[PDB]
């Protein structure tokens, strides 16, 4: 269809796998899709992929205006070691009686949206070639995860060696603190505080 017909029926998706496929992606959501439970007719709900590979981002597009809203509660889904981000156009603009958030949580899906708050952590000098994945799970040892984020090198997908979380659990913040901070990992150590005690302003 048109530009204005895709802007509710299409996702901005970042940190994407280097030299994924546009078909593999698109088999990945219909898959993750479908076998979630998470269609409104039979068949795929993803029609196509455009992939930017120099900008390491893609757009996926949906069949379907509430296929493509159910399709944010993916943000953060692990694949191929990364965390996709996923995220609306800029320019979307919510429909008369459409939802503009996603009804059904996916379980197992940490959010990669971070918001700055009272137990959000900074962990600082992580060996930069650790992937989402790898980094998630050395985190997870102590509960599970409201939201994580790895941050990334713009040219290289390589990470700039830190990363921010935040626990479901408000008290796992300083057992996390405790366990990781000074821990050797490579050739570095690690320094694990709550965010706001090192943001820059």
């Amino acid at each position: 269809g048109s530009q204005m017909t895709r802007q509710a029926r299409h996702l901005y998706v970042g940190n994407i796998p280097f030299g994924i496929t546009e078909e593999a992606m698109m088999d990945f959501f219909n898959a993750q899709m479908r076998l979630g439970g998470l269609t409104q007719a039979p068949g795929n709900p993803v029609l196509a992929v455009q992939i930017n590979q120099d900008k390491n981002f893609a757009f996926l597009e949906f069949r379907s205006v509430d296929e493509t809203t159910q399709a944010m509660a993916f943000d953060g889904i692990i694949f191929q070691g990364q965390s996709l981000k996923i995220r609306r156009p800029h320019d979307y603009q919510p429909l008369p009686g459409m939802s503009e958030n996603p009804s059904v949580y996916v379980p197992g899906v940490v959010s990669t949206v971070v918001p700055d708050s009272a137990h959000k952590l900074f962990i600082g000098g992580l060996p930069n070639y650790l992937n989402d994945d790898q980094v998630k799970e050395l985190l997870t040892s102590f509960g599970p995860l409201k939201a994580f984020n790895l941050v990334k090198d713009s040219a290289t997908g390589l990470s700039k060696g830190y990363a921010f979380c935040e626990y479901v659990d408000i008290n796992v913040t300083d057992q996390a603190i405790a366990g990781l901070n000074g821990m050797q990992l490579g050739d570095k150590k690690l320094l694990v505080q709550r965010a706001s005690v090192g943001a820059k302003n």
